[PDB]
């Protein structure tokens, strides 16, 4: 629980703000065709230190191959907040190597784009290397 | 001047600043261009941190004037684009591409940042840069 954490700037506060939580918390499935519902026709995806993909498909076959290595145990976030239909999230994924067994904190901030209730849009910002030495898996 | 990425949100208003922390935010961004840890400072309240995330956190104006000095004696920052602003309770989040210039091996790399300031009373109470150092590091050639 970091240090800098604000006191309404953990909630969510808005019907996009509640879907974003609800992904979140949807994550923790493990399970890329059930993610993908939350996705709108025209979407796309990328962690930042990765490449972007676009569309249903392409998204939907990114996440399932983070997923072949990777469990997302737990989402904790900090800090919620909108304007213009974009939703921020300053949070720590919870993230388990499934190959070495080795769990890691990574401190992320992510944006989310929506259009009537639908993911256009998700970009997570964060350090790969740090997570990648923690827990003794190379990602790139 | 940057090319707008592809996800770039089309509403105008997802560009602008539209709240007085917003527009500090803004300001902020520009004085960046300085590379002058002094003159960044002031926008600082007392009780501060500042953290580029990849590298330890400073706490405290005094922490935090020196880390920003320090990172400034390695690189320069020639331009920050902001594609995104955006608040709530006291949070403004910038999603932007900072144009980041390697001193010691001069080298630039068009850096992708998520970043997040807590203001109090129109002071920066907090200020941490979301970012992928590696790609950086490698693009000019500088371990760290
Ligand atoms: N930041 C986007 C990638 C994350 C992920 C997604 C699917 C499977 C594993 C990991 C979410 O935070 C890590
Ligand atoms: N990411 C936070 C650190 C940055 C910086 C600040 C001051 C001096 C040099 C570099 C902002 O983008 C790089
Ligand atoms: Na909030
Ligand atoms: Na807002
Ligand atoms: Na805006």
């Amino acid at each position: 629980q970091p240090r800098w954490a604000s006191s309404a700037a953990g909630a969510a506060s808005t019907p996009d703000e509640k879907i974003v939580l609800e992904f979140m918390d949807a994550l923790t499935s493990n399970d890329a065709a059930k993610l993908i519902e939350y996705f709108a026709e025209d979407t796309m995806f990328q962690a930042m230190p990765l490449p972007p993909a676009y569309g249903r498909d392409a998204v939907e076959q990114t996440l399932a191959g983070l997923f072949t290595v990777m469990s997302i145990d737990a989402v904790e976030t900090f800090h919620i907040g909108s304007s213009n239909g974009l939703v921020y999230t300053e949070r720590v994924d919870v993230l388990r190597a499934l190959p070495t067994g080795k769990s890691y904190n990574l401190s992320i901030l992510g944006v989310f784009q929506l259009t009537e209730g639908k993911i256009t849009g998700w970009r997570d910002y964060f350090d790969l290397r740090e997570f990648e030495e923690a827990v003794d898996l190379p990602l790139r």
